């Protein structure tokens, strides 16, 4: 299956993932996003979307290496994603491990993606959408890959 996940590049970029090889994706604090994250399977691929930056858009591709597990950042008071309501026995959040797949020479801007009729059903381009983790259909995935060329 295919997906798309958001990350601020100054915090964690596709370049960082390329360097690390594999890393932990955490800090997802939206139930709808969390639920999608929990359904991701090993081998699934996702578009790495750069958010809150000068050049927002799809910056590369990653893959799922380890499925969802309790997010350790929720229990860390020093983490920006700390959740005082979470406990070791009751953690409402999930993280997972991802791996590097590819990095784009040129980011596919949000505005550019919104111009694609084939992506009209993608939450990313829907007004009022604030979902950070979302599914991507095979058709949408192929359409975005074609945009690279």
């Amino acid at each position: 299956a295919y997906w798309l996940m958001k990350s601020e590049p100054d915090e964690f970029s596709i370049s960082d993932l390329q360097r690390l090889g594999k890393a932990r994706w955490d800090g997802v604090r939206n139930y709808q996003a969390r639920n999608f994250l929990r359904t991701m399977a090993e081998g699934d691929e996702f578009f790495f979307y750069h958010s809150s930056c000068p050049e927002p858009g799809i910056a590369g591709i990653g893959k799922i290496v380890k499925t969802a597990y309790p997010d350790p950042t929720a229990l860390d008071p020093d983490s920006h994603y700390h959740d005082a309501k979470a406990t070791t026995e009751k953690n409402p959040w999930s993280a997972l491990d991802i791996g590097f797949v590819d990095i784009f020479k040129n980011v596919l801007g949000l505005g550019y993606l919104k111009q694609q009729s084939q992506l009209e059903q993608l939450p990313l381009v829907q007004k009022g959408s604030r979902l950070s983790v979302m599914p991507v259909t095979a058709e949408q995935w192929a359409a975005i890959l074609a945009l690279r060329l």
